């Protein structure tokens, strides 16, 4: 059971990377902590003044998306897609403590690795000095893009499947239909939960959020809403096709 | 071997029936003409009063994206992803005459469905009044999003390809490699040609675009550059894997 315990750190102007650190030298900080060994986990607690119990939360990929508010910090449970023999969702914890943003998760969140890969491929130029409603914002924006993307390929799958119905009565069809129903269930439930996290973020006045960031989450809120309607529409599609392979046999 | 010839007719506030319509009954009208039988096309020129020749620009899918200036109208050629067993890109003309945005394409364009479908579900009236410096960008955006969807997707095939080389040579892999090169080559060329179109729209003051459209095309310009970068990044990766497939055997 390879457990990576990968941690990815960032900072002020511009283009930093580090581990055992000050972060008073930095405008903001993104520590992406990926699925830590029990030893590197405390390594983090020591560091950021965020306790492991408080942290162990954002590590439970079954945690319901939400926002918990300041003790020393802010917690946002968010849902990201989880890609496996069947696609699913999974929960990233995100803790914002003053100038530090942490992502903490059990499964890799492709949205994160993209920024990371991008971020390491990205020049000194791009301005995050707006950040940490901003950073958080992109993190959700990206995860969203993940959803948006999967839904786009799913609508792709629905199209092939529709002509594959000309075969009918098919063992494989019902099995793939449902598999797709499954993902669609995970999403709809998650984008709605995430929608409910977005709801607060586009509205609630927060130290972490500025108006400009608050502007974003309304976009992201309505985008997510886009994704929720679709999840449901693809669902409607699925049951209808489910109606066909039933009439064809079972 | 049909010519699918689907005339979609949309106008504010939100409804159908071309080949009787009175302009200036609406803010704007969106006519999408997909792969018309020239019976249906001639009718279209007649109604919109663009030279039947000038519309034929639009149906040429080899056309290099660009912006061309008035003969009684505006014209944008743009490269959008094209789907098959293997993916490439295909040109659509977009003509803007007064309040009429006409999107004309010989090949299906994934993005235009996604607006025609969105619109179907999308609510009516107030306010699309932002329309048609806006309407243009959205199509352009949805297209760009077509590309972005497939890159992040193609990226998957790359990760999945890295393993297949543990299986070593795989003339299969090599062809799959040449396949994803083929796709990428079209994207890169296309995103280049799109890019400039957007640099034009992002800069040049135009009757069809407003100040806000141009900022909106600037965003679109940015991601286009990302996509080119990814496309760049990805061909890179496929040059290596190929070199690899080759150090196996051949
Ligand atoms: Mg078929
Ligand atoms: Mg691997
Ligand atoms: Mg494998």
């Amino acid at each position: 059971m390879i457990t990576v315990i990968a941690i990815a750190k960032d900072g002020s102007i511009v283009e930093p990377k580090l581990d055992e650190i000050s972060f008073e030298d930095y405008r903001l900080i993104w520590i992406d902590c990926y699925d830590p060994k029990d030893e590197e986990l405390y390594k983090l607690s020591k560091k950021i003044g965020i306790s492991v119990s408080d942290l162990q939360i954002g590590l439970d990929e079954q945690e319901i998306p939400r926002v918990e508010e300041d003790e020393d910090f802010y917690l946002i449970i968010y849902k990201a897609p989880l890609f496996e023999e069947d696609i699913t969702t999974t929960s990233l914890g995100i803790y914002i403590k003053n100038n530090l943003l942490l992502t903490i998760h059990s499964d890799k969140i492709k949205a994160i690795g993209r920024l990371h890969k991008l971020i390491s491929t990205k020049k000194p130029r791009i301005v995050f000095e707006r950040g940490i409603g901003f950073l958080l914002y992109h993190i959700l924006n990206e995860i969203t893009r993940s959803y948006s993307r999967i839904l786009m390929n799913l609508e792709d799958e629905l199209e092939e499947l529709e002509d594959k119905l000309l075969a009918g009565y098919d063992r494989e069809v019902m099995e793939k239909i449902l598999g797709l129903r499954k993902t669609l269930v995970y999403f709809h439930k998650s984008l709605i939960a995430n929608r409910d996290v977005l709801v607060l973020l586009k509205r609630k006045y927060l130290p972490i959020t500025t108006k400009e960031d608050r502007e974003n989450f309304e976009d992201l809120y309505y985008d997510t809403l886009q994704l929720i309607d679709m999840s449901a529409t693809y669902r409607e599609v699925l049951t209808s096709m489910m109606d066909i392979t039933l009439s064809l046999e079972n």
